[PDB]
């Protein structure tokens, strides 16, 4: 029961991960969902500032990853995608994460083509009046604090709890004493109401809101704005009948309100934006689930329905040249320009074949459509696509097997899996091109398709545990955008053929029984087929060896995280938030930490990140943006040395 820091996480079974996302994590995260991905091999982030990072997956960005809390689905409204999903979550505020890699599942929603990230909260059950509070506090260099609350009170016919946070840092700096435009600020608090009829039947009720700030060194404009509401409801009931083992029910209402500025946490420069201005956007998002779980003999079938419906508008800021007056957006009224719609029927099936084997395979089938209320683009012009609807129908499904050997405890796994992915709201509004000879990119850009095998095994030993995972796949109408300067600078989507392939790797060693040693591993590769080129956008080779010491109280640990050079870039291509342009370099660095618990109650922590005050930047990252002082390319680097340390309650 030594008490540690997180530095990596392991697959404990195939393809999936599991982690508790209140421990403290060694390169200590923003209260930002992207940065919580940083110790589960396979995942990058591209910066954009100091928090609200966008996650990618074995080289993969965006609505490639299912990213769900709660069941529901949080999708922000920046054209920029300056509030990426995980810009609204904030991981200590929930109870578990689950990372599913590769297209292996078809339970939490369409287009899962690259992962599926759950974070999900725990109903509370008391069997007797009682209240359990876990608190957090945090504080770290460049005035870095975190305060998350988790307090429950109740008894055994209900219970009600309160989950909230509030978080926030200054401008960091580098390795080499800059101040990086970096300071953000978040809040989050959640109730939840939950009735506990029986010792089967759950109903719960939850709502919530939350709000931030974030300025981004890699922009041309801040988040002044992050405002979430959020309601919901859940519906468990257990043990229906011999077969029916579970029947559960969920309805999510998440509302994103989002304002860019350029003058609120910054000043206009000269610099073709020289103007005070302000885009503020909104995204309403309405869904649910359905699903039965039949549990008889060696068999395990779940069944279910889901359905999502979602409305983006915005509305900006007009600044009058001559007069000096700025009218705020908020003066004007909404415009709505997207809604779209998926509506699917699932099922997987799990077949538990003697004890070494086991056989999961699981369909799914999505009807998904958009709708442009663009009447007119913009000097506006007429929408050649105005109130034009597409929908389409769209397969998707997966096979994986997994067998145990016999004579050592290790895992084999092969499976082979489909995804079929509409188009984004990003991939569809947001390019102001189309492929060429087009009307618009609504019009055109078709779906992705990626098929894919994955295979790995597990290996858990007295003294060794380790796993591994493989990847090799196609995707079939990748959507990859396009960069040109000419007029000013415009994106173009459109639609190649990519090769995929890579893979992660990870070990855990208990020397002593003091001494643990962990290393783990993540390579991913890229080609656009169409073009003989590479594909943008892929994180470089990347390792991490890890040596702890741990004796009962407490414990103490390095860290030291290596990352190859990248080599194949794609120049000017990318997705709508980045484009490659440079090749990168290769760098080191090395990292101590520390725990104690003092008592049952009260356990502490700190740590040294990036001890060496090394000046260095990731492949990923957005570029500078001249108005801040940013050269030719630079992208933005990463902290330099930062110390942190922080107190965990639980009573």
């Amino acid at each position: 029961l030594a008490p540690s820091v997180v530095t990596g996480v392991a697959q404990s079974s195939p393809l999936t991960i599991v982690t508790n996302p209140k421990e403290p994590r060694q390169p200590v995260p923003a209260s930002d969902g992207a940065d919580y991905l940083k110790t589960i091999p396979g995942f990058a982030v591209i910066r954009n500032g100091g928090s609200n990072g966008d996650p990618v997956l074995r080289g993969m960005f965006g609505s490639r990853l299912n990213i769900l809390t709660n069941g529901g689905m949080m999708l922000g409204a920046a054209p920029n995608r300056a509030d990426a999903p995980t810009s609204y979550i904030s991981p200590e505020t929930y109870d578990k994460l689950t990372v599913i890699k590769g297209p292996q599942t078809v339970l939490w929603g369409p287009g899962a083509s690259a992962g599926t990230i759950l974070f999900e909260r725990e109903p509370e059950r008391f069997g007797e009046l009682g209240s359990r509070v876990n608190a957090s506090l945090l504080a770290g260099s460049n005035g870095r604090f975190d305060k998350v609350l988790d307090a429950a009170a109740g008894n055994r016919l209900g219970y009600l709890r309160f989950t909230g946070n509030h978080a926030q840092s200054d401008d960091y700096e580098d390795g080499a004493g800059n101040t990086v435009p970096s300071r953000w600020k978040k809040w989050n608090g959640d109730v939840a109401v939950g009735w506990t009829p029986d010792e089967d039947t759950l109903i719960e009720l939850t709502a919530g809101k939350g709000d931030g700030e974030a300025r981004y060194a890699g922009r041309g404009m801040d988040g002044s704005q992050f405002k979430r509401e959020s309601l919901g409801l859940r519906f468990v009931k257990s043990n229906v009948s011999d077969v029916l083992e579970k029947v559960e029910a969920q309805v999510y209402y998440n509302y994103a309100d989002h304002i860019m500025d350029n003058f609120r946490l910054r000043t206009p420069d000269p610099s073709m934006m020289p103007m005070p201005m302000a885009s503020q956007v909104d995204r309403r998002t309405l869904g649910g689930r359905l699903a039965a779980t039949w549990r008889w003999d060696d068999f395990k079938l779940v069944t279910g329905v889901d359905a999502m419906r979602n409305e983006h508008r915005a509305r900006g800021s007009k600044y009058d040249m001559m007069t000096d007056y700025y009218t705020d957006a908020d003066q004007f009224p909404w415009s709505k320009d997207a809604v779209f719609h998926n509506y699917g029927a699932f099922g997987e099936l799990t077949w538990f074949a003697a004890e070494r084997d086991r056989l999961i395979g699981g369909l799914r089938l999505d009807r998904a459509s958009v709708k442009d209320y663009r009447q007119t683009l913009k000097h506006a012009m007429a929408n050649p696509t105005a109130n034009d609807t597409r929908a389409d129908t769209l397969p998707s499904g997966f096979v994986r097997y997994e067998h145990d050997l016999a004579d050592s405890p290790t895992t084999l796994y092969a499976g082979l899996g489909h995804a079929e992915r509409f188009p984004d709201y990003w991939e569809l509004f947001s390019p102001k091109r189309g492929p060429n000879g087009s009307v618009n990119a609504f019009d055109k850009i078709k779906p992705e398709k990626t098929t894919q095998l994955d295979f790995g095994l597990q290996y858990n030993g007295d003294k060794l545990q380790a796993w591994a995972s493989g990847y090799v796949g196609v995707v079939q109408d990748f959507i990859l955008f396009s960069y040109r300067e000419g007029m000013g600078s415009s994106t173009q989507a459109t639609n190649v053929d990519a090769r995929i392939m890579g893979g992660e790797l990870g070990a855990s060693y208990q020397l002593t029984g003091n001494w643990k040693t962990d290393a783990s591993l993540a390579y991913a590769w890229g080609k656009n087929s169409s073009d003989d080129r590479a594909l943008p956008q892929i994180p470089p080779l990347e390792a991490r060896f890890g040596l702890t010491y741990e004796e009962g109280d407490w414990s103490a640990g390095s860290l030291w995280r290596v990352v190859a050079p990248q080599n194949r870039i794609a120049r000017d291509q990318g997705n709508v938030v980045g484009k490659d342009f440079d090749k990168s370099a290769g760098f080191g660095v090395f990292s101590l930490n520390g725990a104690y618990r003092v008592t049952r109650n009260v356990k502490l922590s700190a740590g040294v990140d990036n001890l060496f005050d090394k000046d260095y930047t990731e492949h990923l990252n957005k570029a500078g943006d001249a108005g801040f002082g940013f050269s030719a390319n630079e992208t933005v680097p990463e902290p330099g040395r930062t110390f942190w340390t922080k107190v965990d309650f639980s009573f």
